[PDB]
Parts: structure tokens; sequence; C-alpha cells
């Protein structure tokens, strides 16, 4: 059917085996009881023979055996199948669980209660949960709850608008940052659903709302390909009308008391039991559906597992139940109209067991492979139907070339349709694990039985809020450093002029105007203050001192550009017609906007030019998988590569990403440790000569004298900062003869990716804040209940936690203090001052799940990416800076896998206030917003500096990392324009003119300093007429106020393409531009009042006045088109 159906086709096949027909046909009368013991590997069609018959709810031991089952029956049932999520945090935990898994299940619920009312999708068919949503005590009034619909003809007020979204939880903020927030423009409102991969800008007129179009986070501006009239945004959070209040105060005190205020907090989902009517699910179901069951093994422990860490958590909660039994809730099943059907895998005669059988599970070795290939290559030939399942297009159409090169036929198949009578109509689903139902002499294979173990990158264009805290440190550039006090307004004569004071050392205060933001920034370099520069003559000498300091990296760096461009070198072919079956392993659509990274990166490995290029992200994989796509390409013309790692760890993560990845493609990928014994590098390196070894993946052991490689053509670095000094040069000296692939987690300004685009091409990517699912950040006091309670929950999916401790005195006595409270879990020690030896050993051990919990330093939790190890606990959070912070908890969330963040401070020594904006600020508006974001800004000292050369500490302090590497910038620019084979000054305007941002339009502060800034940094009209197209798509049409605004800075600029300084005034006189008796007498007929000396120009102008004897004056618009008038006619235009 329709392609959203894929395995659809497969699956109606293998039903029509008559042991899913009686299965079916037993399962038709609605039978209370039932008992089937199946093999597991087919829960899938187990529910697909239940589920068209009767619509039922499954349930599966842990969430993602709910998911891979959700996907298993998408694939078939397109969207008549919806997942419930399952929660993340426990009842009484203090953390609300995530907005999304919030939405998502109130979205499924009301599907549920108006499955005919097809307002967002086709009534539901099945629905998958884990049991620990169906324990859940739900408050019922959920599917009889009305989300805020909305659409674009709508009449709704805008008060009340607002009025139901902060009902329905959501937080007000500056920029919509998350899920779960909303901002209110003039008349333009700003919102994210949860149930969206996008967030919306719905348009007012007053009451009627004029649009509604999604915008993306990363830049707030909009995108015009998808233009949408109607939204559905359910709360975020499962419970607070007026009744609620009283039963708060009533009765962790703040929590109440503020929840009977208008204060919603964090955690009041451990009030939802105070706050009767325990419908379970079976209540909330449909009338008369079933509810499957697998491994009631499982789901037994698991239950109990639940409940424990229930009073676990409660008693927890006790330091300033749970679910219900799961017998009860069975109890309502068959009290409420609910039967209870058991799937099991185990033996069994009294149950019914189904003909069904598992299917074989090849672990790497092709040679198993081939006894399953030929299992194929002879079940076909007794007229079998058979077809491999693949998830990804691309590999399987390597299927195809797979089996017919194993000499045996094969075949794409069309997405919906049964396997050949005879071929392998090889079908892209799904599908986990392969069945064979000799019902219908079927087999499927999928791929994993293969590979037996088991998302994109983006580019970048985006804001940058001048956040600006009292007391902070900041450079202007004709003055020098300075120091933040706060910004004024001034209305001076009818017209607003905000202003930042700055204050010096001694003509101390200084008011920088608005004209002027693009000569501000931070200060980074000292780490720690310096002379305050005053405001006269020595500052001038800093920097001249400075420019000719950047002479040796200015050299060099345009240097690497010389030698690559004069040494040739191999042109790689275009996309090898293999390249689209590698990076098609996933069913997944690509971004255009990940497409240009590698297009970026293949383009230049095209040319027989070598490759300098920079990947500067925090992704971690898409970029390492960036890698293995250019990898692919270079061997693939006969050239092996080499894989640079400054870590043995890292060797093995990405040995095991390309193996797994580049696995059933003919590309040998040995690697090189130092745990690989020397009895395997002697295989390693003379197979790197005899061009075997066709990549290499390895330590500095690859820098090392006796290796050789067999005309090698491609070299990737991962994290070049982390590698020594002397192997730091021999990259350098690798650079010129070798397309090197330079990859970095250092962040980069979006300066350096265009101050040099020609030199050096660099490129940032970072997953785009959409796609990331946040980290339950937590704030509270030591207790050693919480830790250890928390502990053992990660713990339970078998995961592992970073346990960070600083101070390297009590970290080996604070290591075993966490043994006293989690006795059952594996601890180790880490930490820099460690030996070589130790440290990669201790964390390899970690990777290879020999330990649970890692005590480590602020250092080894940096730079060390655990696809498993979401569960971060920071003793004394108190002691560390901002920024650290979003570094360590980087580490946790990064795969499905949602991840917590434990902050810690001492138990009842009150912390200074100040640390408490500190903790405030981790805990609200996380990822983005006023005061994180001006920390990872300052990490431009690393970015911009450990990106080019290296941070000379005595060349900065006194003029600030910003103007450092601003500074080679033209430096490098005038070495560009150089070789072909001094720009103007600043203007001062002072006009009766209204040109300001008023408040009404930009209501926050910060934002609006950016269209201060991004406008008075634009140097063409085309730049300056852009942030208009981005301001009326971020806070509405100009007002007049800024349509001055805008006018002043043409002016400005038709000013400086003239030569203009000072234009000042009913005398409007402008700067010492001179004037020849051509053109000085020119004037006369054009405004007759004027004058003007052939000394000091300053060229006189009266006023117009319209109207006749009342004498106004022309109104502020008809002034500055006239002043932009006359300067044309001078000089002729």
């Amino acid at each position: 059917a329709c392609s959203d159906t894929p395995i659809a086709g497969l699956v109606e096949l293998a039903l029509s085996a008559p042991t899913f027909q009686q299965l079916m046909q037993r399962a038709g009368g609605r039978p209370d009881e039932l008992t089937l013991i199946a093999p597991a590997s087919a829960r899938l069609l187990v529910a697909s023979a239940l589920a068209r018959q009767g619509p039922l709810l499954v349930v599966t031991a842990t969430g993602r055996e709910a998911d891979d089952l959700a996907a298993e029956l998408r694939g078939v049932f397109g969207d008549a199948v919806a997942l419930l999520p399952s929660w993340e945090t426990l009842p009484h935990e203090r953390l609300s669980p995530g907005v999304d898994t919030v939405g998502t299940r109130l979205m499924a619920l009301r599907r549920l209660a108006h499955p005919d009312d097809a307002q967002l999708g086709p009534p539901l068919g099945v629905v998958v949960t884990s049991v620990r949503s169906l324990l859940q005590p739900m408050t019922p009034q959920l599917g009889m709850m009305e989300p805020l619909t909305l659409t674009v003809g709508d009449e709704s007020p805008f008060d009340g608008v607002v009025a139901r979204l902060v009902e329905l939880a959501y937080t007000r903020v500056d920029m919509v940052g998350r899920r779960g927030e909303f901002a209110v423009r003039g008349g333009i409102l700003d919102i994210f659903a949860p149930t969206a991969e996008h967030p919306v800008r719905v348009e007012f007129w007053g009451d009627e709302i004029t649009e509604m179009r999604m915008f993306s986070v990363a830049d707030q501006r909009s995108i015009p390909e998808i233009d949408i009239h109607t939204l559905v945004a359910f709360a975020c959070r499962e419970l607070l009308s007026e009744d609620v209040r009283a039963r708060a105060a009533q009765l962790a005190s703040d929590m109440l008391a503020k929840l009977a205020e208008g204060i919603a907090v964090d955690g009041m989902e451990a009030v939802l039991p105070v706050l009767d009517g325990h419908a379970l699910l079976t209540d909330q179901l449909p009338d008369g559906t079933p509810v499957l069951v697998c491994d009631p093994e499982k789901v037994r422990t698991r239950a109990a597992d639940l409940i424990r860490t229930g009073r676990e958590f409660l008693e927890a909660s006790w330091s300033v139940s749970g679910f219900v039994e799961l017998d009860q809730v069975r109890a309502a099943a068959a009290r409420t109209g609910h039967p209870w059907w058991t799937l099991s895998q185990l033996s069994d005669e009294s149950a019914i067991e189904l003909d069904v059988r598992a299917a074989p599970s090849a672990r790497g070795h092709q040679r198993d492979i081939d006894e399953i290939f030929a299992m194929l290559r002879a079940h076909i030939a007794t007229g079998g139907y058979a077809a491999l399942v693949a998830p990804g297009t691309g590999t399987a159409h390597r299927v195809v070339e797979r089996l017919s090169e194993s000499d045996t036929p094969a075949g794409m198949l069309d997405p919906g349709q049964a396997p050949k009578p005879g071929v392998v109509g090889v079908l892209q689903g799904p599908l986990r694990d392969g069945v064979i139902i000799p019902g219908a002499n079927l087999v499927v294979i999928t791929e994993t039985d293969l590979t037996g173990s088991r998302l994109a990158a983006k580019r970048r264009n985006i804001v940058d809020p001048l956040a600006l805290t009292a007391g902070d440190l900041v450079v202007h550039d004709q003055h020098g450093i300075g120091r933040f006090v706060e910004m004024v307004e001034r209305t001076v004569g009818g017209a607003r002029r905000e202003y930042l004071v700055l204050e010096y050392a001694s003509t101390d205060k200084l008011y920088v105007p608005m004209d002027s933001l693009d000569q501000l920034s931070r200060y980074v370099g000292g780490q720690a203050p310096a002379l305050s520069r005053l405001g006269g003559s020595d500052w001038a000498n800093t920097k001249t001192k400075a420019r000719r300091a950047v002479r040796e990296i200015a050299g060099e760096l345009v240097s690497l550009y010389a030698k690559r461009q004069a040494s040739p070198g191999h042109a790689f072919s275009p996309d090898t017609p293999w390249q689209a079956e590698l990076e098609d392993a996933f069913g997944f659509t690509e971004t255009v906007d990940q497409l240009t990274a590698i297009e970026e990166v293949k383009a230049d490995m095209e040319k027989p030019i070598p490759m300098d290029r920079v990947i500067c992200g925090d992704v971690g994989y898409g970029k390492t998988e960036i890698a293995v796509r250019a990898a692919f390409k270079a061997v693939q013309d006969g050239k092996q590569v080499a894989v640079l790692v400054p870590t043995t760890l890292l060797a093995d993560q990405h040995l095991q990403t390309f193996g797994e990845r580049m696995s059933g493609f003919p590309v040998t990928i040995k690697g090189l440790s130092r745990f690989t014994d020397a009895a395997e590098s002697r295989a390693v390196i003379d197979g790197l000569a005899d061009g075997s070894v066709d990549i290499v993946i390895g330590t500095h052991r690859l820098l090392q004298t006796g290796v050789r490689w067999k005309d090698l053509g491609l070299v990737v670095v991962d994290e070049e900062q982390r590698f020594g000094v002397e192997h730091k040069e021999h990259i350098k000296s690798l650079r010129t003869h070798v397309d090197v692939l330079t990859m970095s987690a250092t962040p980069i300004p979006r300066t350096l990716e265009m101050s040099l685009a020609g030199i050096r091409e660099m490129s940032t990517i970072l997953t785009p804040p959409e796609e990331r699912y946040p980290v339950l950040t937590y704030v509270g006091p030591h207790d050693d209940k919480q830790i250890a309670a928390a502990l053992r929950r990660e713990l339970l999916r078998d995961g592992q936690a970073f346990y960070v401790h600083n101070r390297v005195s009590s970290i080996d006595a604070a290591a075993a203090r966490v043994r006293e409270l989690v006795p059952e879990a594996r601890v180790v020690v880490a930490h820099g001052q460690m030996p070589e030896d130790l440290l990669e050993t201790t964390v390899q051990r970690f990777w290879n799940r020999e330990h649970d919990i890692l005590v480590c330093t602020t250092i080894v939790e940096t730079g060390l990416d655990i696809s498993n190890a979401n569960t971060l606990i920071v003793e004394r959070a108190d002691t560390f800076g901002l920024s650290q912070l979003h570094q360590l908890r980087g580490r946790v969330g990064r795969s499905r896998e949602r991840g917590y963040a434990y902050f810690l401070y001492p138990p009842q020594v009150p912390l200074t206030e100040t640390a408490y904006d500190r903790l405030a600020t981790i805990a609200q508006n996380n990822e983005l917003g006023a005061g994180m974001a001006v920390a990872l800004k300052d990490l431009e000292i690393r970015g911009a500096g450990n990106v080019l050369g290296i941070e000379q500490s005595g060349h900065v302090a006194g003029v600030g990392f910003d103007l450092y590497v601003r500074l080679v910038g033209e430096a490098l620019e005038t070495y560009r324009d150089a070789y072909r084979a001094e720009e103007p000054k600043d203007v001062r305007i002072d006009l009766p003119v209204d040109a300001h941002l008023p408040p009404d339009y930009i209501a926050s502060d910060r934002l609006r300093l950016e269209g201060y800034r991004r406008l008075a940094a634009a140097s063409s009209d085309r730049e300056v007429a852009a942030v208009v197209d981005e301001l009326t798509d971020r806070y509405g049409a100009l007002p007049e106020p800024a349509r001055r605004l805008a006018a002043v800075a043409r002016l400005r600029l038709l000013c400086r393409g003239s030569g203009i300084t000072d234009v000042t005034a009913a005398t409007v006189r402008l700067s010492p531009l001179t004037l020849p008796d051509s053109a000085q007498v020119r004037l006369k007929r054009m405004y007759p009042g004027a004058h003007y000396r052939a000394t000091t120009a300053t060229v006189q102008v009266p006023i117009p006045r319209a109207g006749g004897l009342g004498a106004p004056r022309i109104r502020d618009v008809e002034l500055v088109q006239m002043v932009a008038d006359l300067i044309t006619a001078l000089a002729g235009k």
C-alpha cells in the first residue's frame, strides 16, 4: 500500500499461515483468557494477528522493548499504532519527566477518546507501552482534557490564549529554547508544542490570527518550506486549575506553598496522589479491548523493581508505595471488560504452542552467513518464499549485490508487497531479528542477524544576544578594556536613545552609543582582571605592538595555503556507486543541511588540490560518522587511509563504529592501539605496506619512525588539541601532500569560518536543538540516599554513571564512601595525575562494562564519550564555574537513552546566593538563554584560539582573545588581496530623528541589543535591508521609530561611501568633504541658503519647513531621504 507502511506486504503474507489463522480465529471471540507460547523473536506479528481483529494494547518488558516493537507495528500499520511513551522519573522523584514524553502521551490518550475525530491522525488500532505506564495511577481527566487548538482564521483573543498556555504548564521566556516554552512579541506569538519537530510562530492581528509558520530555534528565523494553518499543543504536565491551590497550602514546603500560589515549581509531579480516582490504564482504554503481555517472568520481576524503587525514592524524599501492585491492576482487567493474554518463549504444553520458530543469527563471521545464504539458496529452490529485510535502502540494494555475489537470486521489492515466488525480494524494513514460518514456506532474515549488534549533523547559522551582566569586562577598540555597569536610557528631546555605560580607571564614564556595538566584545584572555584602560594614549601602543605580533601566525597560516596550492595530488573520482549504499543504512530521511557537510568535504577531496578542512562540533558521533563516509570514498579509488586518535579508547570506539558500519564491504579495517601486542603490530605495519590494510585506526603509534603506507591518500585526525607537542608538528608536516581531514570539539565562532575561508576551510557542525533530548537536571542538598537511590536506577538498565570529584586528595577516600551506599555496584577512580598506563587502562575497562561508576575529575568526565553512561553526579557543584557544567552533563543523554544529572551542594552550609544564581541557571532555560549562553561565548578562548596556533598568554592579556583572532583575520585579508598576479574612518550622526528600538516592539534587553548590533555591523544596504527581513520575521513589522533607525544606517553607508565623519545640526552641517567650484556652485539652485568653506568644508544647510506660515518642520522621514539626496547630488548620483 502507501509507502509509509512498507513491511505490511511481508507481514500480511506470514499472517496467512494457519498457525495465526487459528490464533486469529481463537482470538476472534475475545476470549477472557488466553495463553500462547511462541518464540519471542516474533512479538510483532503475534500482535499483528490479534491487532486488526481486536484493537488492543500490548505490554513490553522495558521501554526499549516497547520502541523496537512499536516500530515493528508502525511499519505495517502505518500510524494506526502509536507508541505510549513510558515515563522516566519515579512518581516521587524531584524531577518532572520529559515534556515530550508528557505530550506524546497526552496525544495518545486523546486519540483514544476521539479516534473518529481525525483532527490529528487516523484512529488508533494498537498501543504499546512498558509496565511502568501500566502501573501509573493516572488521573483520568486526560482524554476529556481539551488542548489549545488553533487555526489561521481563528478569532481567539490575545490575552486569553496565553492564559491557557500558562495554564497548560508553559514557561514564558525571552526566546524559545526548548519544548514547553513560549515567548510573546508585539502582537506575535512564539510557542513550542511538545509533539512537534519544530516550534511555530502564530501571528496575531488584534484578535484575528494572521499567519502560522514554523521556525528554526537555531537562528529563530522562520522556514518557508512547510506552511501550516493549525496547531495542537497539549500541556506539559499530568495535572493545575484553581481547585488544587487550596489542596496545596492546606497541607518541599515552598513546593506546595508555591503550588497554592501561581508559582509552578519543578517536581510538582510528586503531589499527584495527594491532589481519589486511581483510574488505571484499563480504565482509560477504550471499551472492550484486551491486553497482550510479553515475557511474564520479566514484567513480574520488572514490576517489583519499579515497586521497590518507589519506596526507595519516597524514603529518599524524606530528606530535608509508588505504583500499585500488579495483581490488583490485573484484578481490574477482567473487572472492567479487558482480557489478559500471555506470550512466552519458554517451553509449555499447557498453553498453545505456535508452530513459528526462531531464525539463525550470525555474528560477524561471514562463514556462518554462507551457512545462511545456502539456506536461502535452497529453500527458494523448492518454490519457497523468502525476502531479506533491512533498515536502509542503500544496504538493501547491497544485499541484492551480495546475494547474487554468493550465487543466489535476489532483487529489491516494492514497499508493501510480499516476496516473489522464487526470488529473494529484499525489502527495506524496521524488523529487528529474522523469523521463519513453515506455515507458508516463508523465511525472513534481517540484516541484524548478520551484524548481531546495532542521527545526522547540521550546518551553522546562529544568533548572538548580547547578554551583559553588571560588573562584566569588555574591550572597546578605540579606547580599550572596560568594566560594565548598566544599560541606561535617555529621552532627550522626545526621542529615545539607549546607551551602555562602562567604568574605567582614574573622564571616568563612557556612554557607547548603539551605532558602535560592533566595536565591543567580552574579555577572555587573562581569565583575571588587568589594567582597566583609561581614556588616553597608552592603550593604542598595546594595539600597535600586537598587530606586529601576528606576523608569525600570519605568514605560517598563509604559507600552508601556498604549499597546498603548489603541490598537486590525487583528485578522487566522484561518488562510487557503492557510496550510496553505505550512506543509506538508515531508513531516516537525510537533512539537506547535513549533506552540505559532506559535499563540502567531498568536493575538497574531488579537487586535484589536497584537502585542508576542519570540523569543530560537540556531537561527537555525527562528525565521526562523516569520517567513515569520506574514508570510504578514498579507498574506493584504491588509496588506503589512516585515522589518528589521542586516546587508545578512541581508537577502539571508532574501530567498532567503523567495523559495524563497514561490515559487508571488502575493506580491511585493522587497528593499532597500545594493547595490540607487538605480534599484532608487525602484522599491521607490514599489512600497511603491501596495500592489504585498506583502513588503519591508531594512536600516536602511527606517527613513530618505522611505519610506511603504500601511497596514503587520506588522513583523519580527531581532536587535535589532546595530541602532544611534537606530535602536533608531525601532522603539520603532513597537511602538505595528503588530504588531511582535521576534526575537533573546540567550538568555533562564526568569524573564523568566514574570516579565513580561502586559507583553511573550517566548518562548524552542531546537533540542532529541537532534535536533542535534554537532561533532567537536579539541584539539591548532598544526601547519601538520593545519590544511591538515583544510582540504582541507572544501574537497573545496565548503565553506568559519572560521579565527579575534583579535589584529588579525597577522591580515593570519597570513592569507597560510594560503595558503602551502593556495594552491589562497581566503582573506579580516575584522574589526570594517574600515569599514562593506568588511565587509558582504567577507562578502557569502563567502556567494556567491567565497572559501573566512575569517580573521575572534571577533566576525565570531558573528552570521554560513553554510549551508556547517562547519569552524572557532581559533589560540591558550588566550586565549579558555570561553563564546566554545560560540558559535564553534555556527556549524558547522547544516545536515545534519556539521561539525568544530579548537582549537589553541602548539607547545611548555606551557599552564597551568587552561587545560587549558578545552580538555578542550570535548572531553568539551560541549553540557551540569558545566563549560560554568555559562558559558551567566552568559550571562544579555546575555540578561536586553539583552532589556530595557541594562546600566547603574554600577548593576549591586554588585548583579549576576541580582538586577537579578529586582528589576524584582516591581517590575513591583507595578505590575501596582496598578491594580485586603509579602510575609512567612523561617522558620527546626531539628527533630530526618532531612531530607536522601542520596548513595546522588543520586550527583552539582550534581544534588543542584537538588532542594535546586527544592524550597526552591516557593511552594505543589502546587509542592512537584510536584518529587517529578520526583525519582521521575529518581532513583526518595523514601527516608524525603527524605520528611521534603518534609514540612518543607509545614510552612514552613503556617507562612508563618500568620506564623511560628522553630520551635525536647523543648520544641517556635514563633514570636511571638500568641494570644487564645479559642484560648489551647483549647490545654489539645489539648496540656496547653504554655504561652503574651501578649507574647513562643514557644508551648512537649512531645514525645510512645509506648509505655509505655521512653520512646522519636514517630517522625520522626509528629512533623512533629503540628506541621503544632497550627498548623491554633490558627487553625482
